[PDB]
């Protein structure tokens, strides 16, 4: 009597995970967002007072996007206006709100179109860059001071990320670090001048007469690469008629040599930066401490201070080097490293030393250091019962390594095994947060005994809903390759008979470093085609996954569309001899980097796949970023790998595609994985007469994520899978 | 028989129609190549002697594309490095072989990537144009002289078209025109400064890293328009030292006060060229009939005899005011013109004297005049029979106006009903060509006595090998609406059954004067759907259609996407209505025009069908150029038409097309029809939230003619067809 999760209930919404996103504004009190009314909640007691009313702003006029309440709390930004630019960044407008006095700011407004906004760490001072220059506000009302003249679109970028940088160095396009005293303001200076640029029609609405051309410095493998400076801006001393005077900090002699990124920016105290600069070759990379001399006002980066960070088996860290946690009084840190067995542990550095020390030890992987304290570091990994696809927060008495805790190992077992956690400042609190296997669960805890708090948030409205609908089940297991082990799970149709067949559905993505094979409960396309369709969806990581060792992630170096594809395809065989799926109706997809491994398997010729479905694939490794592809395939030249660059398209495998029935999908606005990507494709099935099924999305990019588009492409995607299964 | 008319024959073209191209060098011989062999041939008796041997240029070094003989025989220009533009521009190479030798003239060689090259009508002179700019030679191994300085791609074109008048105007690339003398060269100069450009990506090969993005400058329905200037200059006065001196030709004064095009250029005698202007509001145009003043230098085109024609119910010809033909002396021409009912008939005019007279009147079309003796006028018509769908060739006595005997009614009846004719020039002789409903049929005859010479080619050998396939039958009859006749055709199953029920596709175009339904024989994918699949396919020529007086023709104006959208399904109702066809299984499919058509109906919610194919579809006639459309649309302004261009759009019919299972087809590289239109159909449909069936062509254009292309489509399409009605 119970029904079924529909692809509807997915496409709508039907069931909605409830979350709990509160922002530390300092050691013992939060911020939440509760029916547009911001609160503030004392940790200790749970506590609360109103500090916004949603009543306030009904008489604003534009609609309000987002809120940012200064340290102070004197000040909040208010952001309208928001128009998406790529995966992080956007413009807006924005307007201040003196607490102290229920009022708008109306004299020296932040001007329109700004690109990025940030209060300082302490008090209430602004820092924006409009029009790719770096402006500062001491005081809300008062004039800004303008700390750069450089900036210029599409060329010059001040305290801010071009293409490249956003989407594969930084996650953000944010440019600017503001010191622990909000005394200076470090930023980064993006050159793109010889960056080639990648062109794409935008149609628009049906009322745009002629389509529009999109231009974007996009360095493809193997281009010219944006160029990189780093400055520093004393904030304290800006006066009315005196431009700003910012020092410039070089990178290393190593770096210098050639191309180079900067790769991390970390304030140790109020007068030590850190900084991490990776080669080109993603071989390399330099982490630099530099000092602030009161004397000439200039910043020393002591060579012998410099701690080095090289790899032999393949590129450095798991996507950049990992961010350094330093200690209070900053002449010590500890960064995450893979060690002498290859696996990824904890260091401790001391300055003015050599080689570090590793605290944690072991056949697993830290995945990251989440708080520090005098007594303890606090971290995240996936040693529990060996499983990788597992995640737990551990605390490591800082005067005795052997003394492990887990805190949230034995919470709820059954319940919990997927953790994420997010301290206050100082780390008296912590908030845990639980995605999985279960239905996801906050909680609040107490840092001086690990004592429990109090539940936020348990997600029972949801389970109340989910026990009348037939939910499918996970099974997270492994297999043996070569005696060793690669994990695998299965969302399984509900009351799931193994003595029947099942067609089978593969949800790949099997790039470097990924990981399909986890813990975390979802609600999703597979939560449908299991509950509904009665399909089996199951996922592999093979070699070049992550989180399991630089063997196995390393594996797939230098060579991409290797043995993570044929690992992908072996895993599907070993998933047929088992008696419970139709090995004649095993369907494969995925999307990007998923979608090239889709192709690359049913352009093998295995013979295994009925049909596959790729969405906005990578076809040519030429084609996509620099960064990210040079990190695993080196440089596309005769001297370095211009052989399997050349040796691993989705093209050259054409024919083998008359074997399977194939579905190409690719947003016309991809401003990451180009069109001319599945462009290239389907001319290269053309050219072959190997027929295939196509759909292209009119100005949707990379997520095709817009309502209509997203409803729209999962629709069709369902009906091409029940159809190759021959489903009603 | 048993064997079919397979896809694979349509595709990979088993049964050849053969052909009979012959140029006309004289009064009395004609060139044809047999093999790779250019031989002359003799009208009168028949004979013929081999002009050149396919072993002249075997050390040649390139890939010869195609030759052009000068009129005195002496030259013959080679043409090789072939390089496509649009539908009629290219560019190449050029290599001129002296006959008189044994020699290809190295000196002063025609520049390589040379756009338009033409012979004189008369001698060996030599014209060309390169870079934009008019070169001319009087001598092969002479110094070309430069006509004119001012071109510059994309912007000044002389002597060549830009794009709107390549495509909608001449239909050719050259804008050049010798006088018979050979003395003077008239050309035409666009100016297309203001011109919006539609931009698109072209992918190209594999290894181009980046797309290009192509710029056209292309003018959209209302938007500003390439400006136009007339020049002729006399080619006997030409010294290498002072410049050549080139005369404009202003526009009548009626045609200077707003926007305009050139829209014919003939010449009548040695001192006398005829100049057609259309109004941007092509209801009104003149003609311009102007004499070289010998003693001045220019050329007077008195404004007292100019004439003017104009259209009430519409526009001005079929695609254009008509050509004139005028009788040797100069005095005098004829021209095809929409008399007092509504017909197009031949009217006679005598240039310093008020109107024409008619010498053909009816309820049927001249379609148009191919030959003008001192006693005898050929032109084609579709009289005979009271067939518009049929075309025969008539010879009116010039001086008595009601004895016109026809030449080729009676040749053979039951076989030949659709002829097109080549005169040999003074028109001593005359092929005939026979389009069906038999196979081709040429034979060569003499005016004389219209006594027939000869078989050129009867396609026995074609004839012979269908005897042994079961072909398809067509049946040309009409159906009557209001109290109007309209017809329509059908290729019909082998062995049809009246009696059993089959499926049926509706072949559509049904564009202003376009005639689906007719005598011709073809052999294509129409062919293949009765042959094989027993598919009717059926075409109809609602209102809109031409040939048939402007009442039909002009019910369309400024109304396009109503009545021949109505016409269309109306007519798939009666067909359904006729027992042997299947209600349940009714499709519609159409290509450019057709595309945009079969879009309108499948949106109409008609019910009458349950799919459809749009190819390269128009989707909102404000995305097509300015000349095709502002000729039925008029401006898309609130003062003009703009009503009805929004009205008329495939978008606002989306939420109707959940009724129907839909194929949308274009090319990425379409020119003519930019890809941009399908691209917003398939928004407005995922907005909406309608599935249906997609696939782009990358780097093809309007026609999807590459080789590889081509077969992948009519495959896809093929697929689609079968599927949806269930076929086996
Ligand atoms: C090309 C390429 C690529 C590589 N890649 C990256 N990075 C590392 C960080 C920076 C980035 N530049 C490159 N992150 C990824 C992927 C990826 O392929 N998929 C599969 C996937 N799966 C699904 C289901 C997706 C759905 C929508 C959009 C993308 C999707 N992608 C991912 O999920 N994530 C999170
Ligand atoms: C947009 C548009 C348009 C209108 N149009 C024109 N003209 C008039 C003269 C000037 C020109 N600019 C516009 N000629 C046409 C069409 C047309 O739609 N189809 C259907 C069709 N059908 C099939 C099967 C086709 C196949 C390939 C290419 C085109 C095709 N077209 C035609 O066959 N012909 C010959
Ligand atoms: C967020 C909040 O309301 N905190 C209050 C605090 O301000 C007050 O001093 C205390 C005693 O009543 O109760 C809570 O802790
Ligand atoms: C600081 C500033 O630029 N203010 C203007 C604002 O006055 C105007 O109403 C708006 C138009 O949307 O453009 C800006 O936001
Ligand atoms: C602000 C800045 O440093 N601009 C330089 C520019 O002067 C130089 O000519 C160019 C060459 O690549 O590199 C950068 O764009
Ligand atoms: C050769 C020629 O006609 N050039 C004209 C130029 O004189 C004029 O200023 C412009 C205005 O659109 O159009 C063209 O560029
Ligand atoms: C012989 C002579 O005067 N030639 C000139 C040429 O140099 C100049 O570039 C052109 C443009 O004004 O006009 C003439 O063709
Ligand atoms: C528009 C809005 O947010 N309204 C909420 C209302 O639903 C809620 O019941 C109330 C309780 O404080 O708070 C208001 O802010
Ligand atoms: C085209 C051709 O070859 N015509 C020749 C002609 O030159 C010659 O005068 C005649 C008499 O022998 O014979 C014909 O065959
Ligand atoms: C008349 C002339 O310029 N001919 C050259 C030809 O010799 C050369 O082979 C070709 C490219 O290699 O370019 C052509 O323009």
């Amino acid at each position: 009597s119970r029904k079924t999760y529909t692809l509807t209930d997915y496409l709508k919404n039907t069931y909605r995970l409830k979350l709990y996103s509160l922002r530390w504004i300092s050691d013992h009190e939060y911020l939440y967002k509760q029916e547009n009314n911001i609160l503030v909640f004392n940790a200790e007691y749970g506590n609360s007072s109103v500090f916004l009313e949603n009543s306030t702003f009904d008489e604003f006029g534009h609609s309000i996007n987002d809120y940012s309440i200064s340290p102070d709390g004197q000040f909040i930004l208010l952001e309208y206006n928001y128009v998406k630019q790529w995966r992080h960044s956007y413009t807006a407008s924005y307007d201040i709100y003196d607490l102290n006095k229920r009022q708008l700011i109306t004299e020296e407004r932040i001007p329109n179109n700004t690109q990025w906004v940030t209060w300082s760490p302490v008090g209430h001072k602004l820092a924006y860059v409009w029009n790719n220059d770096i402006y500062v506000k001491i005081e809300p009302n008062l004039p800004s001071y303008r700390i750069t003249w450089t900036g210029k679109e599409d060329i010059i970028y001040n305290g801010i990320t071009d293409w490249v940088y956003e989407e594969e160095v930084f996650s953000a396009y944010s440019a600017l670090w503001w010191s622990p005293n909000g005394t200076f303001l470090a930023y980064a200076q993006f050159n793109d001048t010889e960056v080639p640029l990648i062109e794409y029609s935008f149609y628009s609405d049906e009322s745009l007469q002629y389509p529009k051309t999109v231009r974007v410095p996009y360095p493809k493998a193997g281009a010219v690469n944006p160029t990189v400076k780093f400055f520093v801006v004393n904030t304290d001393s800006l006066s009315s008629v005196t431009n700003a005077t910012s020092i410039q900090i070089t990178a290393p002699a190593s770096m210098l040599i050639g191309d180079h990124y900067l790769c991390d920016v970390t304030w140790a105290t109020q007068e030590r930066i850190s900084l991490q600069w990776l080669r080109r070759i993603q071989n390399y990379s330099v982490m630099d401490i530099c000092d602030y001399d009161e004397s000439s006002g200039r910043w020393n980066c002591l060579v012998a201070r410099q701690h080095i960070e090289m790899s032999t088996t393949g590129w450095v860290g798991r996507f950049r080097p990992s961010e350094p946690h330093f200690t209070l009084d900053g002449n010590s840190f500890y960064k995450i490293i893979s060690n002498e067995e290859g696996y990824r542990h904890i260091c401790y550095f001391q300055i003015d030393k050599k080689d570090c020390t590793f605290i944690t030890k072991g056949t697993w992987e830290v995945i990251g250091i989440e708080a520090l304290t005098s007594d303890y570091l606090y971290y995240i990994s996936n040693e529990y019962k060996g499983m990788p696809g597992g995640r737990n927060l551990y605390k490591i008495q800082l005067s005795d390594y052997t003394k492990v805790t887990c805190l949230s190992c034995e919470l709820n077992p059954e319940r919990c095994q997927y953790y994420s956690v997010s301290f206050s400042k100082e780390a008296k609190y912590y908030q845990l947060r639980c995605s999985g296997p279960g239905l996801p669960l906050y909680t609040l805890h107490s840092s001086v005994n690990d004592k429990g708090l109090r539940v936020l948030e348990d997600n029972s409205a949801l389970d109340k809903m989910l026990q009348n609908v037939q939910m499918p089940s996970k099974k997270l297991d492994f297999i043996i390759l070569n005696e060793t082990k690669f994990w695998y799970q299965m969302i399984l149709p509900p009351h799931f008979d193994k003595s029947k067949k099942y067609p089978l559905l593969l949800d790949v993505y099997a790039g470097p470093c990924s990981q399909k094979a986890d813990t975390v409960f979802r609600l999703n396309w597979a939560t449908y085609l299991a509950s509904t369709e009665n399909i089996i969806v199951a996922s592999f990581d093979g070699r070049g996954s992550g989180y399991q060792g630089d063997k196995i992630m390393h594996a797939i170096n230098r060579r991409l569309g290797t043995f993570e594809v044929e690992d992908q395809i072996e895993a599907a065989r070993q998933f047929s001899k088992m008696g419970f799926v139709d090995n004649k109706r095993i369907a494969i997809w995925g999307w990007s980097y998923g979608g090239y491994v889709t192709s690359m398997v049913l352009g093998s010729g295995s013979g295994v796949f009925k049909c596959g479905i790729a969405v906005a694939p990578v076809s040519r490794w030429e084609y996509y970023d620099s960064v990210y592809t040079e990190r695993y395939m080196g440089l596309p030249t005769p001297e370095d790998n211009l052989d399997h660059y050349r040796n691993s398209t989705v093209m050259s495998r054409a024919e083998n595609f008359k074997q399977v029935e194939y579905l190409l999908i690719h947003g016309t606005a991809d401003d990451n994985v180009h069109f001319q990507q599945s462009a290239q494709i389907s001319k290269a099935l053309v050219d072959v007469g190997v027929d295939f099924q196509a759909m292209w999305y009119t100005d949707e990019d990379h997520g095709i994520a817009s309502s209509t588009a997203h409803q729209h492409i999962y629709t069709h995607m369902s009906h091409f899978i029940k159809q190759c299964f021959s489903l009603p």
